[PDB]
């Protein structure tokens, strides 16, 4: 691992997040004004339970689309066989879905970009989830604190999908050789940004993980009686 292949290696993994972001900073930044009114709110609150589960169903297929690609993008990746590819997916994309949240999320008011505007988590009430919607809010205001740049969450996400311990991964050593690879551009490009600070206050792997466990037993009690079909990219 040369100087010039772990930087090549930042710079392809910063690429490929930047083609598969879904939405541009620029734009999350400055709709941060344009926040539900009260009557929206309560638009939101009135609708049924179904009608918001498919709404959060269509957003959140929508986003785990885009985390797929960046996985696509990644260098090796590709090279993995079938099963891995899915193992690797199956386990990590709604945990960096849950980590992109955050550059959608306004930790001065506690809202989130939802279809269209900035809403506190009082929008999903209809869900009967406040503790789990409360959680994920929580989760979202520790990484803002983090101040994440756009490489960060490049760089971290791969390493959220590259896992070599996922249970089920037939060619553990090619994963986890990956796994090394993107470890040492991601730490060496803390050093070259001068943000090895946020190593030690990263949430643990574990948070993430739990976080998403209740959230597809939800997700799959809920599909369980209602399925949709939504768009592609
Ligand atoms: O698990 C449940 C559940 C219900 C709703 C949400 C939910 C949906 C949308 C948002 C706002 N989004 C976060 C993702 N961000 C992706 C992104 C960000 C930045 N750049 C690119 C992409 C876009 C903004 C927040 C939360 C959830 F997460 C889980 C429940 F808890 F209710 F039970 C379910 F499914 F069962 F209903």
């Amino acid at each position: 691992a040369s100087l010039t292949e772990i930087e090549h290696l930042v710079q392809s993994v910063c690429k490929s997040y930047r083609e598969t972001c879904q939405l541009r900073l620029e734009d999350l930044l400055r709709q941060r004004s344009n926040i539900f009114s009260r009557e929206e709110v309560t638009g939101y609150q009135r609708k049924s339970m179904w009608e918001m589960w498919e709404r959060c169903a269509h957003h959140l297929t929508e986003a785990i689309q885009y985390v797929v690609e960046f996985a696509k993008r990644l260098s090796g990746f590709m090279e993995l066989c079938q099963n891995d590819q899915i193992v690797l997916l199956k386990a990590g994309a709604m945990e960096v879905v849950l980590v992109r949240m955050c550059r959608a999320y306004n930790a001065d008011n506690r809202t989130v970009f939802f279809e269209g505007k900035y809403g506190g988590m009082e929008l999903f009430r209809a869900l009967g989830c406040s503790e789990l919607i409360s959680s994920i809010f929580d989760f979202s205001h520790s990484l803002s604190a983090l101040h994440f740049s756009e490489d960060e969450i490049a760089l971290y996400t791969a390493l959220v999908l590259i896992n070599a311990h996922r249970p089920g991964l037939q060619e553990k050593r090619k994963v986890e050789q990956l796994q090394y690879n993107l470890e040492l551009a991601f730490h060496h490009h803390l050093c070259k940004t001068h943000r090895q600070s946020i190593l030690a206050k990263l949430p643990p792997k574990g948070k993430l993980r739990s976080l998403c466990s209740q959230h597809v037993e939800r997700l799959q009690i809920f599909q369980h009686l209602h399925p949709i079909v939504v768009q592609a990219a």
